[PDB]
């Protein structure tokens, strides 16, 4: 039978359900979420690194003109100087004194170590969740990896599964992210061509081995004043290094919902946000006939000094009388109560002891011992341990959160006040009726 | 000087503009969009083609039983068959009389011709637009490939131009696009792992040469009733061929505003939608000092043979008695009328005949004949032909479509009705004044 069921998408915390057809015995569906990868659609938009800003040797022409042409090479600052006099070791460098032209040109290039120290800037638009489920039914165990997109099955040969649309869309990455050496940043980098000097992406290329490199690093060229030849340039500081100085915090540290971010590809593992509805097609071979199943006749339950916590600190004792031997599954239909064992053994009119975990101060729930119903209504104390090392397995509800005695005095007080108003109105009605006569 | 102007996005249709600055004189401006590529970002969801449904050699063996194992081949289908007894040419293929076993097997691989006859599935996310721009100012022509996404300089060597956001971003592509053989289609394909029998995406892969392929076409294998060895299988029709039968028309013939769509890369060039803000900073050398500009003592205007249309059919004649010589720019300050020319060689005293287009019957406009203003009135005749080969030049406003006679008669009727209302209230007021006495 196809059984739709809502499961929290937290890693760990095994979730339990009971499947049942009216002509068949109940079976213990066991569904556990192991992994949850949020791999979004990521496309590379540029790559940047610290520039090498290498300057070529200057050109000299002497008693003439040396006007330079435009170039198709990154950040080509070209300027000519008149009235110069280059002088290397040995003597002067041309033959005129005053009428001279020095062609000083400068460009930038990727540093030799940009193969590693490089930040790639991408856009992230839509994230889809892949979830691994371990499901055991009728002591048959299957692990399978599926999607949450709502229309995709997985290992359908053993068990047919659909994981529908998740209740909440997280998308921890924003629209526009930066990747550096395994660290993720939500940086609003400038687009391709918005070439601000001194900030991130001051030099960008399409790929790491590419000649399509653009840079607007502000290189101001100065006319030399010394007797020797050199090219004096003053350049804006590397915006890659300035961004690295005040990048902020990576998403291995600031990811909500406990996400752990991995690179190559970009993904967010072990995220616990919302709930997922999944429809499970239980195969008919796993169904066991109710005639073969040992039926139960009398059931009763009295818990003994439970606790409510993330730990499995409560225990039922179940009194019963049945007709035959065999193991049957036990499940609680209340959202407050989840048990420990998905099945137990019932032989003949004895006793059994089971464990559970709850969150309400009142332990009011229903137990399906070998099927049917068994209502347990009791009370137990809050825990003494302040902090626990495992997540809470039960979501709180306002109806269950308020304790039973608290409902008792609140209901009695509100009923008393309302009774005062009712008796006052009744006295008014009776008094008006008598004074009318 | 920053001169922000709004230019129609329509390709071709050169845009006149005027740059006036105090002391730096009027100057012509020529803004033309030559090409407008709209390149989005796409991610390859999967590839698909015709499958091959290869049936391997059968595994028959005798006086025994066979049990297959799961394989990683796409759409792996076992069936073990008892009681088989195969024949080839020569006789029985095995010893054992009746109790036998044969493992009938079938899986799915690519066709040999998937290298060309394949369809890729892409998720078009968001399209940014790029304009090749041709700007002519004074006697200087420049071409620059600018980005339209926001602040991005173009040809920064001589003329920094910033193209703002588009007025209304219209995407010809839907969120899902299938490309086959250079033809694009807006097909909502099933996602990865959402295979269906007899439908598109029945076989999916990351690439054509990839081995991690998967398919869910309904192959079922039947018991071989014939005496000879044979593997009978019935399989659902190829969803690729079924989609090819009824794919519908491609987007090269259904795209709004008429881009030409071409692939590698996926792009849609030269639609015509909306308006674009462009801020241009003209270099200071191009401005002429206002002293050398030959100004007019006084202008005049007249029209001849007006035909309001998409063509430059209207003709006007202007009289001048300028004080000096030389060429100087002329421009029309009309949102509903644009001139043909951009400059005129004014010479002392004489007459200039020029051409213009307009989309209003009452062609009244203000033009600047090489300075100041010139008011022109024309009662412009309707066009003769019904269909014109080249597009329009101005957009029609509500006040422009109404001719002078229409304003006269309509305003006369509303004025008459309002006059009756006013005189009625006046007569009521004075009648109340007389009866108050
Ligand atoms: C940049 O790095 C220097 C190096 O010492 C550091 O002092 C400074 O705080 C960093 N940040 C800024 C914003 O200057
Ligand atoms: C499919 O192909 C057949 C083959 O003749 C053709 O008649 C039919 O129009 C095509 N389309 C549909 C939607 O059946």
């Amino acid at each position: 039978f196809e059984h739709a069921t809502t499961v929290p998408n937290v890693p760990g915390i095994p979730y339990k359900a009971l499947v049942e057809r009216a002509g068949y015995a109940p079976l213990n569906l066991e569904i556990t979420v192991v992994s949850s990868e949020l791999t979004p659609s990521t496309n590379k938009e540029y790559v940047t690194c610290k520039f090498h800003t290498v300057v070529p040797s200057p050109q000299v022409k002497c008693c003439g003109s040396l006007e330079c042409k435009a170039s198709s090479k990154a950040d080509y600052t070209c300027r000519v100087f008149g009235g110069v006099y280059p002088f290397m070791w040995g003597g002067a460098q041309c033959f005129c004194d005053s009428e001279n032209t020095q062609l000083s040109e400068a460009y930038v290039e990727f540093a030799p170590d940009c193969t590693i120290d490089h930040a790639v800037a991408l856009k992230v638009h839509t994230a889809a969740l892949k979830v691994g489920l371990r499901i055991v039914y009728g002591n048959t165990t299957a692990r399978l990896d599926t999607f949450v997109n709502g229309v995709t099955p997985g290992s359908s040969r053993d068990l047919k599964v659909i994981a529908g649309p998740i209740s909440a869309a997280f998308s921890p990455f924003d629209h526009k992210v930066v990747i550096r050496k395994g660290l993720v940043y939500n940086y609003d980098f400038p687009e391709y061509g918005a070439m601000n000097p001194g900030a991130f992406g001051d030099i960008q290329a399409s790929s790491l081995d590419a000649t399509d490199i653009v840079a607007r690093t502000d290189i101001r060229l100065l006319k030399p004043s010394v007797k020797n030849i050199h090219v004096p340039y003053t350049q804006a500081v590397s915006g890659y290094e300035m961004w690295k100085n005040n990048s902020g915090r990576p998403l291995q540290e600031t990811a909500p919902f406990g996400c752990k971010i991995e690179v190559e590809p970009l993904r967010a593992t072990n995220c616990a946000y919302g709930h997922i509805p999944i429809s499970i097609d239980i195969p008919d071979a796993a169904f066991v006939r109710s005639s073969e199943s040992p039926t139960i006749l009398e059931v009763s339950c009295t818990v003994a000094d439970c606790i409510y916590s993330a730990d499995f600190g409560g225990s039922l004792t179940l009194q019963y009388k049945a007709n035959r031997e065999g193991h049957c599954p036990v499940h609680s239909h209340s959202t407050t109560a989840v048990l420990k064992e998905a099945t137990t053994h019932v032989t003949a009119t004895g006793s059994i002891t089971l464990h559970f975990s709850t969150s309400s101060p009142q332990a009011n729930f229903i137990v399906s011992l070998c099927g049917k119903k068994t209502t347990c209504n009791a009370e137990c104390k809050p825990p003494a341990d302040h902090i626990i090392g495992e997540p809470h397995k039960v979501d709180q509800e306002f109806q269950a959160a308020v304790s039973k005695t608290s409902w008792n005095w609140l209901l009695a007080l509100f009923g008393g006040a309302s009774s005062l108003i009712v008796v006052g109105l009744i006295v008014l009605v009776c008094s008006s009726m008598l004074i009318n006569t």
